[PDB]
This record gives C-alpha cells, sequence and structure tokens, in this order.
C-alpha cells in the first residue's frame, strides 16, 4: 500500500521534455496565478505543479493585492495552466515541500521571519506535527518533493540566518509525525535547496552551496539516517553564478562560488550532470553523462544541449510513482523557462524532462 | 462508518494559519462571487466554504443583479476562489448550518419572512424535512456547522420577533429528518449564532447575546438533549460591541450588551476566549488561555495575537472530519478578515486557524 | 439495475424551492450560454438542465455568433451557472428529451426542417438509432424529460406541419433502440409540450393544445401503450393564454385557445394544477389543491400562490431518482423565471420545485 | 478487456452530424485555445478532441505568445470548447496519432527537425517508447486516431524530406511499445495523413498524395502486416487541389496532382467518397455512394450535399468505443470548418457525422 521505488533505476541514455512549459510572454492570459519556488511532485496517477503564488494576472499586469507579501502554497494539475478554476489553495507558507507516500500527501510549509519561523505538516486533512526555529532562523524547506519509502517520508530542512554557518537536517516523518532527526555535519560547507530522489532504499540529494562552492554538494542517506556528503570530483562546476573549467579533483570549486541556484546531478554509475550552456549567462540547459560516476575524473561520454538561448532557472528531480508499463523506477527533472513579459516582469514556468533509455538525436528545444 | 470525535480533546498550546484568506483588496478578479453569513465545513477529505451569496464582481464593481435579495446557500472548497465554475448553489435560504456525518451532508436553510418562516433540511442530495416557526418567526439558524455523532447531528434554531423574547431549540437529525428537539431555557438572556464543537458524546456551543451582555453565554450539552447554560465567571467580555474590563464573577456584563457578532470560546480546561484586540473597534484578534476554565476567575496565561489592525468579523469553530492520525480531539476555527476595495465596499473572507499542541511565537498575521 | 419509481408516490401537502434561478438581471456575466427550452432531468446521483443553447453574453450583449441559427443541446449540472467550463454540448437540435435509466443517458433530439426532420437518439456515448418523420415534418420532441420504467424509456413525438392537424406517437426504446410506438387517436385536439412522470408503472403526462383548448389535455398510459386522453372537468383553464374562469364541465374550453405554453397537472388523488396568478398576463405561479382529482367538479383545498408578480414561462416535471432517505417516490417541477436584461433582451432561468409530505408555510417567493 | 470492432459494418445510408462545431465566428470567447491538425478519438465513455494549439483568443486578437511555434498536443471532451480550464496539454508535438485500446491511451508525437526528428510514444500517462527518422526526416504523424485490435494499435508513420520520395511505415504497438514494423512499397506515389478505420480485424485507411495524384491511394491491411495499396478506378478524383472528371479508370489522376489535404474514403461495398462541392475552391462537402466498390467504374447511387458554401478543410475517420448495443462496426467522420473572425483570421473548428443506416433528406449544414 505504502508506495517504494522499482527495484532498479532504468538505465538512462536520453531526456525527452513531457511538458514544455505553457509558451508564455510577452503577453499572458488574465486570471493566471504567477508562481515562484515551484517544483513537481506526483500521487499514483498523475503529476502536480506546487508552488508560492505571488500575483494574479491581469490585463498584462498584476492585479493590485496583497498576494506578494501573503505567501501561500498552491498546486496545480501538471497539464493545466495555474488559475484561479484549476489551482487549489493548499496551506500558508514561503518554503515547501510536498509528498505522496502512497495512500496522503505529506506537505511541509515554513511561516515566519527569523527566530519566528516555524514549520507545520499536514498529512492528508491534518495538521500532525509542527517545530520552530533553534538556531535563529528562517527555517527552510528545499522547494523540491520530499521522499517516500514505504510510509516513511525524509525532507531536508535549514536553519540559520548566514550561509556562512548555516544548519541541515535530515527530518523522518511517518503520518506527518515526526519520528526523528539527524543534524548533518556540513562544517565548511552550506547546502540549501536540496532535490532528491530514492532508488534501492537510498535517498540521494543534490544541493545548492550559497557560500564557498561553484559545485554543487550531493548528499546520500539511508532510511536509518545514516549518511555521506560528497563533492564532485570532475572539472565542470555546475551551480550559477560558477568559473570556468578546472583540473578533476575532489576539491571545492571557489572561483564565484558565493550565490546559487537550486539544481540537479544524478549520482549514479553513469553520473548525469546539468547546467547552463554558458557560465557568462543563466541561458541554455546541458546534461551530460560521466559513465564512472561523479566521483571520477568526470569524462564526458553523451552530451545534450537541451536548450541553448532560452533563460533557464531553479530545476530538480522528480519520481514518476506509477508506472505500469515500466518495470525500472523512471527519473524526471523539472526546469524553470524564464519568459519575459510586456507588463508584469520575468516570469517563470515549469518545464518537465524524463529520461528514457534509448539514445536521441541533439535536439535544441529552443524552438 | 458514522463519525464520532476523539474521547478527549487535544492540548492547545498555540494557534497556526491552515488558510488566510484569499488576499483580494485593493482589487480582486472578475466574476467572483461575494460571500456573507460564511462558514467551514469538511468532509473525509476537503473543507468547504459554506456562504449565503450577496453579488458578483465585475471590473471592480458589482454587477448589477438581484443576488443581494434572492438569498441563496453555496459552497466552495475552502482552497478554491469562489466563481461560477467553482461554486455550487445548493438551496435557497437566508440562513443555513451544515455537517458531514460521516456518509453524508445534512444541509438546513431557513426561508420566509416573520411568521411565514421555515426550515428546510437536505441529506445528500434528498429533501427530507421541513419545520415551521412556532412563537412568530423568523426561524434562524446559526451559520456554523452543525454537529454530527454517531450518524446524529445537532444544530441550534432560534425564534422570536425580538431579542428580549426569543426562543432557542436543540434539533437533533438522523438522515436529515428530526428525531427529537427539546426548548432551552434561556429566560433573561438571548442565545444566536450558536457555534459549537464535539468532543466524547458531549456537545459545547458559544452563544451571541444580541440584547443584554457583552459576555457570551456557553451552552453544554449530551447526545439525550440534557444541558446547561452557563456563564463565563471572568471579567473580560469578548462579545462586540463591550465595556472594559470589570471585577471577575459570574454575573453578566450589561454595559454595551445590546448587539453582539457571532464568537466563540473553547469551554476546556484550559479554556481560550477571543475577541477583537480593543473594545473601541473592531481590530485585532486576541487568543488568551485560561487554565482553571472559564468558569474561573479567568486568570490568563498564554496569550497570541493573531491581528492587530486588521478589521474583523465573524467567528467560530469547526473540526476536520477526516483526522486518522490524533488520537485525541483536534479544534480549528474560521474568522472574518475584512478588506477594502477599491470598488465594492468592504467585503469579508474567511480565516482559518487550528489548535497545536506546541507553542509558536507571537506572530501577527496582519501582513 | 435498471431505475424504476419507488412503490407509491409521496403525498404531496406543499411545494418548496430546491434551486431558485440564477438572479441574473439587469446584468449578467460575460460568458454565460443563454438556454431556451430548458428543462430538468436526474441520474442517480444529481440533476442537470438540459436546454437549447442561443447565444453567448458579452458585456452585457450577445457576442457576435453563429449560436442562435446552429441549435445545439447543452446540460448543465443544476447548481451550475451554464458557462464554457461547467456546459457540455450533447448533440445538434431543436427540440430535446432526455431520460437516465439507471444505467445511461438516452438523449433524443430533432433536426431539420419540415419535410426534413429527423430525430436521433443516444444511448450514452453511442448514437443508437434515427428515425424520419411520416406525417411531413417536423418532428417535434417536449423539451422535458421522457420516462424510464426497469430499462424502457417513453417519450411523446409530435409530427406534422399544421397545429389543427397534428400527430402524436408514444414511442418506447430499451438502449436507446426503438421498440415499437404507437400512434395516439388525438382527433379534435393538439397536445404538443407533453410533460410527463411514472408511479404505480403508468406514465401520466399534461399537455398543450396549442389549436383549440384553454385547458391542458391529459394523457395516461401503461408500459403495453394502452392510454386514455381525458380532459379535466373544473372550470379553470391553467393554459396560457386563456379566458376567465367558467362552469365547471368536462368541456373544452375553446375562449383564447390558439396559442398556449408548457405547463402540468400532477394527475392524481389529490390532484394539483398550475398557472399563472391570472389570466390578463404571465405573471405569478399558482398551485392548487384538488382531494377529489382533476376529473372532479375540481373544488381547491389548499391554493399556494408560489410567484405572484415575477413573470413566469414554460413549467413541467422531473422525478429524483436516487432518494435513498424517502421510501415513496418524490415528483417536482421546473419553472421558467424571466427576467429583463439591460443589453440581451428576456432571458429565462429554471427554477426547481418539490413536493414535501411536511409541514409548509404560503410563503411567496418574488422578493 | 481489449477493444475490437465488430466482424461487420454496420449499413449507412445516411450522414448526420453528432457534433456541429462551436458556433464562433465573426466574434468568438476569449481565452479560448485555437487549434490546428486536430482530429476525433473516443473512449469507452467520450469522445475528445486532439489538436496543436496555435494561439489563445483575447479580446477577438491572438495574444502575443509563442504558443504557434512552440507546438504542444492538447485534448479537450468534445462536448466543451477548449479553454484552460478544460484543455489537457498532453505531450510536445508538431503531428500527433492518438487511440484507446480498451484500457488506456496510446499517444504518439513528433518533434525535431530532419534529422533530428524523433517519435515518442505514451501508453497511460507513462512514456514507453520512442524512435528515430530512417531517411533524414522530420518524421510525420498523420494526425488522425491511430487503430487498435484486441491490444495491437496500428498506426502510419511517414519519413524523407521530399514528397516524390516519401517513405511509409505500419507501426504495431502495444501498451505503448513498438512490437514491430514494416516498410510498405509506394515506388511513384506520396502517401500523407493516412485516416483509417478497421473493420473484421482488417484496417483500412486513405492517403493523401502530395506530389502527383489528385485521386487518393487506399491502403488495406490485416493485424499481420500483410497490406495492399489500392488506386480507386472511378474517374471522380476526391483530392484538393484536383482536376475534373476523367474516363474511369484504376490510374492515377495527374492532373493537378501536386498538393492536397487530408481526406477519407469508405473502402466498402458501398464505397463512400467524400470531397469538396466546388473543384477550383475549398468550399461545400459532397458524399457519394458507389454501391459497387471504390474499384468499380464508380457509378453514384446516393449522393449527399452535406454543405454547399461554408469553407471546408481536412477530414478523416473515428470510430466510438463505447459501441455496447449495435452488433454491427459504426463509422463517422471529422471535419474542418472554416470561419472568418473579425481578429485573428480564419480559423478552424471540427463537426462531426455518423454514419446511420437510415436514409436522410438533403439537408445543407451551411445553416
Ligand atoms: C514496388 O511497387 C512498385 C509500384 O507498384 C504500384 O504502386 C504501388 C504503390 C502499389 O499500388 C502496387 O500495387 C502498384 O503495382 C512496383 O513497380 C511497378 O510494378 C508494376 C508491375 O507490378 C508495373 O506495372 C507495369 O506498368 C507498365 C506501364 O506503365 C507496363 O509495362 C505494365 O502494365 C501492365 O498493365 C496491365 C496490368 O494491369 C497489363 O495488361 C499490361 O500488359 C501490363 O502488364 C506493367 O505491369 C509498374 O510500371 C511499376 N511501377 C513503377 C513506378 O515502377 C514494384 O514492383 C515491380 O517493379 C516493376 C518494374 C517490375 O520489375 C516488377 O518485377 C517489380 O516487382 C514494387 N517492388 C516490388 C519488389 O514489388
Ligand atoms: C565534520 O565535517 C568536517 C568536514 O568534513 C568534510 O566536509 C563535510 C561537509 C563532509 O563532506 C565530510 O565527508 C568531509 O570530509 C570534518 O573535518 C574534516 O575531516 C577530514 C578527515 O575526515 C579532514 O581530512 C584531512 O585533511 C588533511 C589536510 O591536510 C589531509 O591530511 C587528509 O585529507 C585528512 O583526512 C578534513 O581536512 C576536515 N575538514 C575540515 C574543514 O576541517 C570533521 O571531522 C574531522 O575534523 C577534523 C578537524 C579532524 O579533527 C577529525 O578528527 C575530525 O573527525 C567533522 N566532524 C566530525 C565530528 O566528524
Ligand atoms: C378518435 O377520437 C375521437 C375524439 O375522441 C375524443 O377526444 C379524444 C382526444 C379522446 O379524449 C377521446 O376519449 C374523446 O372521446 C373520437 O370521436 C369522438 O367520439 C365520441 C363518442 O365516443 C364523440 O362524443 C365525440 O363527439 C367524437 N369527436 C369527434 C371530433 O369525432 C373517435 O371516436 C368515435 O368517433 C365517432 C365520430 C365515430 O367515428 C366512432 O366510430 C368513434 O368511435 C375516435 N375514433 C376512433 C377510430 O376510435
Ligand atoms: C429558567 O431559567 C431561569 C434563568 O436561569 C438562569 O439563566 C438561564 C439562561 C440558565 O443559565 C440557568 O442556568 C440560570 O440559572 C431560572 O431562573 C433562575 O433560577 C436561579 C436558581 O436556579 C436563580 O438563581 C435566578 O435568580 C433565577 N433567575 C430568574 C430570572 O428568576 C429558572 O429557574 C428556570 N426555570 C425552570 C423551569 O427551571
Ligand atoms: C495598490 O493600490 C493601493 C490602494 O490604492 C495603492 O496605494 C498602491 O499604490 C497600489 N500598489 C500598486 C502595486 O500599484
Ligand atoms: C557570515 O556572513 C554574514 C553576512 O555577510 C556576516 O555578517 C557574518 O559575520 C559572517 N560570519 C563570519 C564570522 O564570518
Ligand atoms: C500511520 O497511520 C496508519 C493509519 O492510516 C497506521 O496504520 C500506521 O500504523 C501509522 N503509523 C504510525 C507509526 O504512526
Ligand atoms: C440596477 O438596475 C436597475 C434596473 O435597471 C436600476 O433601477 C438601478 O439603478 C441599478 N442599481 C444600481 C445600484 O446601479
Ligand atoms: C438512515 O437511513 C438508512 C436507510 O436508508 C438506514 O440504514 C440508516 O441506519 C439511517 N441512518 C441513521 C443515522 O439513522
Ligand atoms: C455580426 O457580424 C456580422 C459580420 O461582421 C455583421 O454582418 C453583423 O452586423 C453583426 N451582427 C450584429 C447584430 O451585430
Ligand atoms: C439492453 O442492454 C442491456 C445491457 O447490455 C442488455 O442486457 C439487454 O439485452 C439490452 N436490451 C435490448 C433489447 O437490446
Ligand atoms: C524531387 O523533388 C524535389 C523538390 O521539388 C526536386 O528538386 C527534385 O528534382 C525531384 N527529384 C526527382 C528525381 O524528380
Ligand atoms: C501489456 O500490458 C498488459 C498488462 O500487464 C499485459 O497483459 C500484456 O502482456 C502487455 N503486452 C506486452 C506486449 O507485454
Ligand atoms: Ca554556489
Ligand atoms: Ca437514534
Ligand atoms: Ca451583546
Ligand atoms: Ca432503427
Ligand atoms: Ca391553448
Ligand atoms: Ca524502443
Ligand atoms: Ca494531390
Amino acid at each position: 500500500f505504502y508506495w517504494r521505488a522499482k527495484s532498479q533505476m532504468c538505465e538512462v541514455k536520453g531526456w525527452v521534455p513531457t511538458h514544455r512549459g505553457f509558451p508564455w510572454g510577452p503577453e499572458l492570459p488574465g486570471d493566471l496565478i504567477l508562481s515562484r519556488r515551484a517544483y513537481v511532485s506526483c500521487d499514483l496517477t498523475s503529476c502536480f505543479k506546487f508552488f508560492i503564488a505571488y500575483g494574479l494576472s491581469a490585463n498584462q499586469h498584476l492585479l493590485n493585492t496583497s498576494m506578494e507579501w501573503e505567501e501561500s502554497l498552491y498546486k496545480t494539475p501538471i497539464g493545466s495552466a495555474s488559475t484561479l478554476s484549476t489551482s487549489e489553495m493548499i496551506l500558508p507558507g514561503r518554503s515547501s515541500s510536498a509528498c505522496f507516500d502512497g495512500l496522503k500527501w505529506t506537505v511541509l510549509v515554513a511561516n515566519g521571519r527569523d527566530r519566528n519561523s516555524f514549520i507545520m505538516i499536514k498529512y492528508g486533512e491534518e495538521v500532525t506535527d509542527t517545530f520552530s526555529a533553534s538556531r535563529g532562523g528562517p527555517l527552510r524547506l528545499p522547494n523540491s518533493e520530499c521522499i517516500c519509502i514505504e510510509g516513511s517520508c525524509f525532507v531536508i530542512v535549514s536553519d540559520g540566518p548566514n550561509v556562512n554557518q548555516s544548519v541541515h537536517r535530515i527530518y523522518e516523518l511517518q503520518n506527518g509525525t515526526v519520528q526523528r532527526w539527524k543534524q548533518l555535519n556540513t562544517t565548511g560547507i552550506n547546502f540549501e535547496y536540496s532535490t532528491c530522489y530514492t532508488i534501492n532504499n537510498l535517498i540521494k540529494c543534490t544541493g545548492t552551496n550559497l557560500w564557498n562552492d561553484a559545485k554543487r554538494p550531493l548528499l546520500r542517506f539511508t532510511k536509518e539516517l545514516n549518511y555521506q556528503i560528497v563533492e564532485p570530483c570532475n572539472g565542470a562546476p555546475t551551480d550559477f553564478p560558477r568559473g570556468g573549467l578546472t583540473t578533476p579533483s575532489c576539491k571545492m570549486a571557489q572561483e564565484k562560488g558565493e550565490g546559487g541556484i537550486q539544481g540537479f546531478i544524478l549520482d549514479e554509475k553513469p553520473a548525469w550532470t546539468s547546467k547552463t550552456k554558458a557560465e557568462s549567462s543563466q541561458n541554455g540547459f546541458v546534461l551530460e553523462q560521466i559513465p564512472n560516476g561523479i566521483e571520477s575524473e568526470g569524462t564526458v561520454s553523451l552530451s545534450y544541449e537541451l536548450f541553448s538561448n532560452k533563460r533557464t532557472g531553479r530545476s530538480g528531480f522528480f519520481q514518476p510513482k506509477g508506472d505500469l508499463i515500466s518495470g525500472c523506477q523512471r527519473i524526471c527533472f523539472w526546469l524553470e523557462i524564464e519568459d519575459q513579459t510586456v507588463g508584469l516582469g520575468m516570469i517563470q514556468e515549469l518545464s518537465t524532462f524524463c529520461g528514457i533509455n534509448s539514445p536521441v538525436q541533439n535536439i535544441n528545444w529552443d524552438s
């Protein structure tokens, strides 16, 4: 009854778009709910976009409301645009995580500022738990799906006012109730915006180091909260911003390590990295396969420039949970595509891509 | 299969927002159904806003229709804005009550002026009972959820043309059919706008005395309709309008006792009172904990100022009906927040809060 | 598996509104589908408004389209306004009938002019049958629900170009396929706009004589298509137009017999008649109880004036099919309420009333 | 579980409209998704319009977006207008095919240009296969429903950069997974826009020759992918453009053979042809019955001018899948009708007609 990943991950030799973002810009229709910090998560039947709403479109501008500073989490079926008719308001929240365990949705949101920040957890209809900042706040949820295995759901929560002394904990939940937690030893790094997937009883997450690294730190942990934090050992940093290519080593890429943006590394053998085409602008998106894994020298084989010029933002994992034909576990990612509008600035729309077990041509989806 | 409350109510050390009203104001979208006399009630998976429609928005002003005087009850999933696409017209009615017994919805509405006033009851999609005013009318339902236990649903019905000569009955329904009713001895008082909850085969309601009390009368009764009406024994009335603090006693507070607004007191030990921040205006909302209970002298311990400057209105209880994890009974409340709009007056929107068994910081939800 | 009415009709002591029409007028929101020839019919769960669409509203005026002359049948859930989001286009058609037999919807529509007229029938998704005019056409369906008994559904179909030489057949269908039909002997009269119900596995229909009667002819028939056409033996015609009150006989009332409008008579004991408040215009609506039946002298006990001043139009029967509580078969009617608009003329909205076997007051629902 | 057509096709003596396209033009409502390359396909309860969206309506004009060049496949229930609330984005694609096998939808889309072109396949909610071009691309799906028999689904895929050297293959899928394919010998012809149906475990398709024929080539094949390609042997070409009548023979009609539009021939005995009324413009639509089959001399018996002056476009087969009642297999077709708008050019809307077993009169559906 509780979901768990299929026994092995599908071989990944390509990536195909299953959903392009709605093609808004320079104009968009009215009564659209404008979203940020969006991500994807699925029940056993279909997938949804979870997001924080910050405005509603009206004649190309923003309806004058308090939506921007009264922050609430919404969800919309992936195949629909986010409008008042198609989107459901779930809880108030500035950051969030959500995941379906096979029976019910567990949803976490963070509210309040600094020392007042607290997290609440909902399982189904029911608020089941809360906890407050303990290292100064704000508490921060990763804005990517949490990970459920056989009824236990895991999420990374971050605390602390400064990226140079952040605190990161794994929380284990059951029926929306904290069972235990483990504070990770992250001395010398920062680990925000965890995006994760699960395979053979392991949870693997990619972080974003906003302090002193342009490589993305990686976390591997078990259902028992045993863990290891790992550094990519190639010479191609994947955060944005970042410096240029370097000699492969397991060392941090400190050139332009400050700042960053949510992103992912498929931490398997082969591994896949993902990054902007250019180190100079947040444009394009490139997927590269590293057969010997992320802790090898990083020699690339397959390479796919999914976008060249389109402006791209945050990205992260989600996993289909109800496949019937596939005997192996599929892996997908979501990716913000940024569009310029005439009357309310830069918007982002999520597209989604899933791994396939066959190679395809190096199609450019810029269109 | 019929819902029943848990044997004892959860500890409440704090209140967190589960739904902040849709953030309309100064502008709001077109084709919104404007609501009044709203309250919240839930089935096993979702919560709904039940309300009387009084108009439709159109380009920031009111569409010219008969909606305000041809009154009908609607319901909207709490997480959706009320539009013609998301809201369902249930029955015509000037006042109402609704509750889910585990299988189907019981809905009661009152219609008619003075002596011709009558109440109609629906169970699922079927009209199942009616009854007429017995004391001159109009019949008034409380505009807060009715209370179901083991398939019996209970609601306070009021009658009589004046507040100084009002009559109030507990009606028990099963399958939308009146089983019995009991007329309360309310001589000397007035008991409008009952808002109730249940635990352990007890039902507790907070009333509003529109005649001669600025404290709120309380009612406790059993499934078998044995009851007592009791008066708060502190010195801080919680109706609006009201006078200032006085010496604690079990006596009514007649200073500014005339008039009032629907509100609630959590009648447990500890007890929780709720009220506007000051007697001078309908601004803010404050929750105060009284460890020794509402019939004690009223010494307060915990105190939360959930709102300071936002204008607030009606408030009442609701109980989520899908609680599968908690061993104890949770409690929540809904609350009108008033906002000014550019072109159709002051609107009301429901926010909801639920009690949690741990404290949180004294957050002000004004912004 | 197939629906049949409950063994006995509920006693009808009064009539209560279950749905007041949407209170549009003088203005209406945009994107409403404007409806005519509407009626109500139900599945085992809920009820739908079936109608021929003739336009779409846009800023108080009609969008400029072909909708008025390319006529199509739609349905909308009764609790929803008819919008592009809530309404479903079923089949093209200028008149129609629909009924749910417990498993699927049977829908009939007529198309074409005079000699070219044909009817098609849908059962579920599938078009199951069609037939052509036999008497010069146009074929005309009654714009009221057809009548299903244990998987056989019955509908009255009218043919013939002249009202003084009309032809009427009872058609019996199963699974949307015509099993048999029976031509009625209606020489001397005209029997359009049949509106029917069933009980004691009899079908009873009220007609509209557009030729030479201000009284309404009545039809009674069995599953074997044995039948009786009967005239009301009171002196109070219920059609419109109509002449003045007169002497109780079983004689037609030729006075202002030409023309007419769809209406109903509860052909039981007691019987109920229904008509505008008075003969001069189309205002109000009056329900009158005749204990001895419609073939008696026609003396009235109860007289409920449901509307006094509101302008009213077509009316007809519908039967709830999924009642779980009532052991007896309920009976309802739909009724056109006409409202004037600022920019697109007179519109019609359906109200629905249901009989109750409990008490009710003589409330007027005009204001 | 799996769908299969009956052993015999129902008798067609007539064609009646089951859906007249939404009657837009000269005006249309806002927030409508505009469609191209649309076709109809059904599951067990409902029929859907599948289409490639190219824009969104706003105040009579095209919203300024990237929708025309970022092409995605959408699906709308046939009885709803395509809006943001009623339409579902399925997959990115420039052409597509879809079909329901009794359990799930199989959906194919083609993306990329020339050598990068590839098709991807979804079965239910899961991507299940992909394949690439064999002759330089682009791969082209026929934009009409694929054909499922007993769980095996068949579709024609076309390849190659020039109509004078096109390649065409039958692909057989099961569970959205390619089982096998067969490249057809189409030397000397071109076979685009296949529109197909099934009867008695055969598949029949009508192609469009864009190279050198104004007659339409026909394909017939078995589940085992044994096939024959045939030429109509009458003297009346049905492609558009086309020349005039000729002496009947089995030879290609090369006058004005270049170019074409998707269309159908019912390849039975009797056979039915379909074409524009006018030879030199795309106006009207005429269905002609040829008793001795499409390989006969072509003598026409029944003839129906369904449209005279309406501008018409693509047309193709679909087969309703809920047909529980009939013992014979029904056949329908969809057809583009084009209308002029005030502010955004020609739009096309699909109408649908189904073959019925009874004759009807020669109705003109222009009005
Ligand atoms: C691939 O298909 C080619 C085309 O076939 C045709 O189109 C395809 C789409 C299908 O519809 C087929 O059913 C069609 O046949 C094949 O090439 C054609 O082959 C036919 C013979 O089968 C040739 O027919 C000939 O026509 C010329 C006049 O243009 C005459 O020499 C003669 O016409 C006959 O007409 C009457 C019969 O109806 C007789 O009374 C008369 O005496 C005479 O026999 C020929 O039959 C046709 O010209 C070819 N078309 C083209 C474009 O090349 C091709 O099959 C054959 O190719 C031939 C050249 C020949 O060598 C055969 O041995 C090949 O098998 C196939 N390829 C394969 C492997 O099957
Ligand atoms: C808390 O983690 C600290 C940092 O560890 C590194 O970063 C983490 C985010 C994670 O990725 C982890 O896996 C990774 O190692 C620990 O401090 C580090 O300890 C390692 C040894 O395990 C040191 O490695 C040494 O470096 C010298 C340099 O000359 C080499 O000779 C050789 O490589 C050697 O192994 C790291 O230098 C050190 N990093 C820092 C910033 O201090 C820390 O564990 C250890 O702390 C050090 C100072 C030492 O006293 C050990 O005995 C401690 O275990 C860890 N804290 C705990 C309690 O485990
Ligand atoms: C066909 O029906 C006519 C009229 O029937 C009357 O109105 C019907 C709508 C229905 O309500 C019937 O119940 C009514 O009787 C009928 O002709 C009528 O017959 C009655 C005698 O039974 C006369 O009183 C009445 O005046 C007469 N009306 C007219 C306009 O003719 C027919 O019944 C009889 O008609 C007479 C003229 C004879 O032809 C006789 O053989 C026949 O029974 C009826 N025709 C048939 C074939 O049954
Ligand atoms: C009917 O009720 C009156 C009022 O009782 C009080 O107010 C009620 C709303 C409820 O809160 C009761 O519990 C209160 O006691 C009763 O009259 C009072 O009786 C009490 C003693 O029992 C006395 O102290 C008060 O002064 C009385 N007040 C008045 C106005 O006389 C009365 O006893 C009840 N009648 C019956 C039939 O029991
Ligand atoms: C929104 O409206 C308010 C109220 O009039 C006004 O003060 C403010 O300038 C507006 N803000 C924006 C974002 O335009
Ligand atoms: C970490 O960064 C913050 C913000 O720039 C700074 O104020 C703080 O002092 C830093 N910590 C130290 C001690 O370097
Ligand atoms: C979670 O709740 C389910 C009831 O749905 C229960 O069976 C299970 O034991 C619970 N797990 C824990 C440890 O809370
Ligand atoms: C609404 O329209 C009515 C009828 O035309 C008119 O009497 C009135 O002025 C309007 N009401 C308002 C408040 O504008
Ligand atoms: C309501 O009615 C049903 C019969 O339809 C009966 O089985 C059930 O016990 C009743 N429920 C209650 C709460 O009385
Ligand atoms: C609708 O538009 C048509 C075509 O432009 C035009 O002939 C007509 O004037 C319009 N109809 C009305 C009543 O506005
Ligand atoms: C109607 O359909 C039902 C269900 O398939 C079937 O049992 C019955 O035989 C059908 N009746 C006729 C007369 O077609
Ligand atoms: C095929 O068509 C192309 C495009 O028109 C043309 O350039 C080429 O010459 C043609 N080839 C032959 C052999 O007909
Ligand atoms: C398609 O899936 C069904 C359900 O598992 C299965 O019965 C069938 O064998 C599958 N077909 C193939 C080609 O494996
Ligand atoms: Ca960084
Ligand atoms: Ca009982
Ligand atoms: Ca008061
Ligand atoms: Ca037939
Ligand atoms: Ca008449
Ligand atoms: Ca493959
Ligand atoms: Ca051609």
